[PDB]
């Protein structure tokens, strides 16, 4: 009877442990995050895939360039036109 | 005897409720996302980071109108060299 | 008592166990990732997302080349501002 008053002794130990244990687990497990809500390495762009990214404003700088350079070519069709007016005149 | 017996019925339910708790925690644990499988918010690009990303159909259409522009100021080359024989021969 | 001491022998195995599935779930826990830490798909971009992104150097490229139209229509204005001016003077001498 005292082996088995005993036994009963330290299952009791061993239960309290494991509650203390899982409560833990419980706390622990409340601050994971899901394989849903949460996005995996192989299918999300790093800091490193976009260190290389271009803006929109750096297009935008090429935007604005580009019609100063379409602005000067027609202005320069319209003069180069006139010119071989004139020429032509010039020869007749 | 009967202190014994007591011990035992409570030793019972509390084993039974850890293996309920420990169920569920093996269950929850499967949905969970490993750190290894997962990306952590400081290496990954968000929403927000690219949300000023320029495309490669918006340099397409630069690259578009770029070429646009090459043949007409080859076009205007062609013009202006004939016209700069045409008012030297004018001059001779 | 025969009763008991087989209970008490139940309860035994049965704590080994959870002793053994909780260790695992400790050790497993170890590996997983923290919602604080983690990314939601919800606010990350995805490789699809930056599929079609424009780098640095496809910019650089047309910087490249818009600088040679540049210096080209700036020879062309030079150019055809020296015509007129050779032009009128024919006209008027």
């Amino acid at each position: 009877m005292k082996q088995l008053e005993d036994k009963v002794e330290e299952l009791l130990s061993k239960v309290y442990h494991l509650e203390n244990e899982v409560a833990r687990l419980k706390k622990l497990f409340a601050e994971t995050a899901t394989k849903a809500e949460t996005a995996t390495k192989a299918e999300t762009a790093t800091k490193k895939d976009i260190a290389g990214m271009a803006t929109k404003h750096d297009i935008a700088q090429l935007d604005k360039r580009m019609k100063q350079l379409e602005w000067k070519v027609e202005e320069l069709l319209s003069k180069v036109y006139h010119l071989e007016n004139e020429v032509a005149r010039l020869k007749k």
